[PDB]
């Protein structure tokens, strides 16, 4: 019979007013002799009814694979309201109800520590500019480079670490050519999570 | 029915010489009424004869677990020979073999830079020494700290990020008591990998 997976929102777009947190209930191994499938929302107990579901669409395994999604109030989220996702169907004697929120417990503000390339690395064509950011919980969290206002891209961002004090560690690596860094271009880290005030701060980087 | 499980020697052990590097071959849910277990192994399909087998230990479940361990060559490991355990037992309608061998691939040296804290870390009573490993392939890789002639506590390294060219990185975090940094002393931060020379490199910092 239908699997149902539940998926958070990206923590960006929980912690940016402007951006569109979701939350998504994907429905799997939708047959076609039963391809009905009913969704019913639930935050914290209480009914919704502002889902919009898209029409079933057919997998190469011969299964449909029908996706409802819910827009969320980024407080909501932050303050740790529940979300239910109830899938119906005929193939399911009883229904499917999961249920996510976000990663409980006490916040913790990331220091965010920017460090140059080591001397080391300048015989090199490319150097590494490294962002550190420790001492925050929980771990949902964004990290971005920019110059000059405009993304920087060309970076790799290591999953978050459980530190020796409970807390998580990341580093963040954006290689650039040695001749944008020796020339003095400033970078600068953008991170983003829900201990910054404001959910945001920048540092900078340059020789 | 029993079931087997073959687990590979560690990446350090595979890489330093005073280091015994094992293959282990473990074998559970042996019954009762079949206890019987043989091992035959094989490198690269050669049977080999000197593995050392343990005695059966039963389990808390009335179950046996049995233990079979072959010291490997370093070389042989490290020039990608593959190693077979096969063990039949009459619960078995046919014996059951399992195959391991080294991570595959292009080898790619690793760059080691030390990197110091960041200025705005030295208000803190706790700083942060990263050591950046970069470019290194496969992923098999170990990384220490040191100081005065004894490793460091309180340190985390990240696992192995997929860089964009394909190779591999990582970083490790030692953090130390401020005195100790503003004192001058060294800090040393060792990786061990199959291409580095002698599988090992040293980089150390200090204020
Ligand atoms: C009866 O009891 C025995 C003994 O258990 C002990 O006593 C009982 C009474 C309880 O009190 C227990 O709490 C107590 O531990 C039971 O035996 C267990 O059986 C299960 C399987 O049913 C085995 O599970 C496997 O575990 C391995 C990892 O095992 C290491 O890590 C464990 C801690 O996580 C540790 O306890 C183990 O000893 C072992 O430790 C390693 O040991 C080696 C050798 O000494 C050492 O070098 C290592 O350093 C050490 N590591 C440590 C300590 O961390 C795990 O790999 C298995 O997962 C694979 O297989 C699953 C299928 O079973 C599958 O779902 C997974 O996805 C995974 O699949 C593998 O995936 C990889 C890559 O993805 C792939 O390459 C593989 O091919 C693939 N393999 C597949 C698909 O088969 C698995 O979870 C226990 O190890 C074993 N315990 C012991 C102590 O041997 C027994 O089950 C009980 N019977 C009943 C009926 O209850
Ligand atoms: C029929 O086909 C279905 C679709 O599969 C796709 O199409 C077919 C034709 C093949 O080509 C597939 O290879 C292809 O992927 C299958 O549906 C899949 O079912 C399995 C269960 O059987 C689901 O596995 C579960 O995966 C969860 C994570 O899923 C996210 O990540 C996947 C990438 O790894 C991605 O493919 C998924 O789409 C999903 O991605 C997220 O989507 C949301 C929604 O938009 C986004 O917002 C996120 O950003 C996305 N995140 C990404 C991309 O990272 C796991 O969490 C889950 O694990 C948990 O439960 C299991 C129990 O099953 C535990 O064991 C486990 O420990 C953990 O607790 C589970 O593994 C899979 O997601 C389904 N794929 C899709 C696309 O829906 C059918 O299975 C298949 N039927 C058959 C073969 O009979
Ligand atoms: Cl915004
Ligand atoms: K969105």
């Amino acid at each position: 019979g239908p699997s149902v997976f539940l998926f958070p929102p990206k923590p960006k777009d929980t912690l940016m007013i402007s951006r569109t947190p979701e939350v998504t209930c994907v429905v799997v191994d939708v047959s076609h002799e039963d391809p009905e499938v009913k969704f019913n929302w639930y935050v914290d107990g209480v009914e919704v009814h502002n889902a919009k579901t898209k029409p079933r669409e057919e997998q190469y395994n011969s299964t449909y694979r029908v996706v409802s999604v819910l827009t969320v109030l980024h407080q909501d989220w932050l303050n740790g309201k529940e979300y239910k996702c109830k899938v119906s169907n005929k193939a399911l004697p009883a229904p499917i109800e999961k249920t996510i929120s976000k990663a409980k417990g006490q916040p913790r503000e990331p220091q965010v520590y920017t460090l140059p390339p080591s001397r080391d690395e300048l015989t090199k064509n490319q150097v590494s500019l490294t962002c550190l950011v420790k001492g925050f919980y929980p771990s949902d969290i964004a990290v971005e480079w920019e110059s000059n206002g405009q993304p920087e891209n060309n970076y790799k961002t290591t999953p978050p670490v459980l530190d020796s004090d409970g807390s998580f560690f990341l580093y963040s690596k954006l290689t650039v050519d040695k001749s944008r860094w020796q020339q003095g271009n400033v970078f600068s880290c953008s991170v983003m999570h829900e201990a910054l005030h404001n959910h945001y701060t920048q540092k900078s980087l340059s020789l």
